[PDB]
């Protein structure tokens, strides 16, 4: 029995009843980080009764906060609903993507570590509802995650009335995997001191708590998560990690880094996937994690003994791995600790601990700002994350990309970025398949030398050279040279013609 | 009274052309100095004088200056003058070394001012040759006693190689006692450890800078003038934008979302800040405390009314009549002041924590809520980042606050695009110009531009910025953050060709 406070049984309903207490206009904030643990059934049944009202003219829409990104049988299925008038922070789902990119879906990806913050001070508006993944219900009422922590315990805290899943496909063992703290991380100022001053420190207790009173229904289910395919590394993917690994040994030779590194920050997706292969295979020893994810090539490094503790707000992992982390969750439960995302997200524990930051990007301008968000400077693909969060507060930022998009049709190396998510002074390392620049003690000429030699691919270096050399020539001023009319004249190429290379039927400067 | 109270550190007392003579081409030179306060003046003086002559000679003589954030004319404008300087952080305001910055003369890169310390102990501005710290004072055990700012001078002094301190007898001996310099790791070697501050006017350390006796290479007696603020008053303008802000803040309080006192506050410098803190001054809000990068004229006014309670920041930016006051009554200020090294004032944990109200200066922002705060047109460096970012990040709100319009109304403050973005959307939650104060507070980019065009836009370009922002929304690649991006910067290039924003 998975629930096992025994007054809370008589709460539980079915899926469509449960929905029925989520209104129209509600802000409803729910379980979800990375795919995982977020809710299922309650939310496809609620989009059932969307689609119906809908149908007859009456309208149905909620404010969906998060704690990341969900799966297809939230965001996809109230996005197929058109049932979303506000959502934050951060989506992955394809549906929603094109509701947000529509204007259908009014969205503002905000810092994930700020978010439980931002909600109690009010920002999303009142909560109405928490509706929460479980693994089990204690003897006292606690609530047990599932597959992530995120924000749940926030809005648990917030919201008015509050609907629980409990998955019986979630392993019961992630029992006392997590970390839940009652200390004042993201309320009322002045906030509690975060004492965490190793990554397996725990400082809190396995549960989420609630006031039973507002536990106005509980839903069994039975659903899998998101679990996307394994991206296995390309020779890109290899390139980058290879230059990245050569670079970590070159800093601990010079005493720069530890030999057991410092607590690394990475993501998900194939450029992440061969770095931690490229660890699992290099040099170093007892290396530590303190991310926002736990991926497939962990499992790897905890079960070697090549990683000791790996610290997260949620499993981002295949298939394959995740029934190998099931298999065998006693082993891996001692290896992992799953925090609130607040916590694992914080910019003072992300400095304190030193953290390594790895991440991705759209596209970098010659000046290393960073863009991680919007495609030509205005269509959103999933939204900053973490990765403000870790760039600033890291003691060393490092950005990873193909150096070309598309087909080669895209540079992911551009005059100015369309869009800034990370200024130059968030930024350190940058690494493509091309090449590493370290920016470290450089003017913004001399991150454009560095980006434009070792980053920038062989058929776009010559064009941004042009602009860089012509920029320092007319510039307005010569501290952050421009030519403000075809800074951005890249990007409008693409959108007219579907590619940033130039036809040789018009001039270019960079041919003569 | 004798200033070194070290007799053995007396014996090395030497001219500051000798002392200039321990700086080499290529040294790394890290000093004290912070919004035109306690920034070493004889040593860089007599530097500079050498580098000029060897250059005559065709002799190369350039360093790295790492500093706290802004000098004065006695190190900035003599090495600029001099070309003396090949590198240059994180935060510079004299025009002389603008001038060379913007030339491409210097190289310049303007680090977040809470992070230049560890940066430093990092290696990224490479070995430390020199620390050159102006102090009022040596005590009897060695101790160095810091002058009208902390900055990073503990951490110069730790890193550096040789030491030159300036013992300069135009500060105030009554400053003994107002610094708070904290023996732990904030800026050290990972993992670092908890700083324990918890309340604004909490003092966690001890009143003076610590060195090895053995690194100083030399003592120079100076005699010499820190910068001053402006006088100038805040004009209509300022005071309008001060107005809607604190109107805003009484709001907050009446709904719940800030105490009656409300929260530690930082503020920039400026004629806008100065309207603000006079405003505060007579304001219904008491009991306030300070948690900021400075201490500025407006307040001493508040720390001597009892309107404000404390106030914490790394250095003084004071006008000469502030200065006078706060100098006769050292005495009592000295017990309402706490100077604070910059890697602590600027701490993102401590203002978190503390929950402080960021209130900042900005160039121009974009439709969507983008700040520049740095450079002009893009590519012209004005001052810097400086604290703008450690603050606007970590605090418990963020504000934005500037003229609507500048150079006469031929620039406007709110453009289609920032030409240079250095706080992103999720960085700023309010804005506040002359004519009016834009809440963002739960709002997507479209809902955000909606706002600030509608609240804070001047009338002269609401109507341009309005029409750029709604063929956008028909004709952006995106609808999420609509731009068209063949005129998104067309406002500067405007204002390059014809000297203003406005069309013919």
């Amino acid at each position: 029995e998975r629930i096992r406070n025994v007054a809370l049984r008589s709460k539980v309903c079915p899926a469509e009843t449960a929905s029925e207490l989520i209104k129209h206009g509600d802000v409803v904030g729910t379980s979800g980080f990375t795919g995982a643990g977020y809710p299922k059934e309650v939310p496809k049944a609620l989009a059932q009764r969307m689609e119906a009202a809908h149908d007859r003219g009456e309208k149905y829409q909620i404010s969906l906060i998060t704690g990341a990104s969900t799966g297809p049988q939230l965001d996809g299925e109230l996005a197929k609903a058109n049932g979303v008038y506000f959502r934050s922070p951060f989506n992955t789902d394809a549906t929603m993507r094109n509701r947000i990119n529509a204007g259908e879906t009014e969205y503002f990806d905000n810092h994930l570590g700020q978010v439980a913050g931002r909600a109690v001070q009010g920002n999303y508006g009142k909560f109405n509802i928490a509706l929460v993944e479980a693994t089990a219900i204690t003897e006292d009422g606690g609530i047990v995650p599932t597959s992530s922590v995120g924000n749940s315990q926030t809005f648990l805290n917030l919201a008015e009335k509050v609907i629980i899943e409990v998955n019986e496909w979630q392993n019961p063992m992630l029992e006392g995997i997590h970390d839940i703290w009652d200390g004042n991380v993201s309320g009322v100022p002045t906030r509690d001191i975060v004492p965490i001053v190793r990554a397996d420190q725990r400082v809190g207790g396995p549960v989420l708590r609630v006031n039973p009173d507002k536990i106005a229904a509980i839903v069994r289910t039975n659903d899998r998560d998101r679990n996307a395919p394994f991206a296995a590394p390309d020779e890109t993917a290899k390139a980058i990690a290879g230059y990245l690994l050569d670079f970590f040994g070159h800093e601990v030779k010079q005493n720069r880094l530890p030999p057991s590194l410092l607590p690394l920050q990475s993501g998900v997706g194939n450029v992440a996937n061969a770095v931690l292969e490229g660890l699992k295979e290099g040099p170093f020893e007892n290396l530590v994690g303190y991310s926002e994810v736990i991926q497939d090539g962990m499992l790897a490094m905890l079960d070697s003994g090549r990683m000791r503790i790996a610290s997260a707000s949620s499993f981002s992992l295949s298939p394959e791995a995740a029934e190998e982390i099931n298999n065998r969750m006693d082993f891996f439960r001692s290896k992992i600790i799953l925090r609130q995302q607040d916590v694992s997200n914080s910019p003072g524990i992300i400095r304190r601990l030193g953290c390594i930051a790895m991440n991705g990007m759209i596209e970098a301008d010659i000046y290393g700002n960073v863009n991680s968000t919007r495609v030509m400077g205005s269509k959103m693909m999933n939204g900053i994350g973490g990765s403000g969060d870790f760039a600033r507060s890291s003691y060393l930022s490092i950005f990873l990309s193909p150096s070309t998009a598309k087909g080669g049709k895209i540079s992911a190396i551009v005059p100015m970025a369309a869009h800034v998510d990370h200024i130059m002074q968030d930024a350190q390392i940058f690494v493509t398949e091309q090449g590493l620049a370290d920016l470290r003690g450089l003017s913004p000429v001399q991150r454009a030398r560095e980006i434009i030699s070792k980053c920038a691919h062989p058929d776009y270096r010559p064009m941004l050279q042009d602009y860089f050399d012509r920029a320092l020539k007319n510039s307005f001023g010569k501290h952050t040279p421009h030519l403000l009319t075809e800074a951005l004249s890249w990007h409008q190429r693409f959108i007219d013609t579907g590619t940033m290379l130039p036809s040789s039927l018009e001039h270019h400067h960079h041919h003569h």
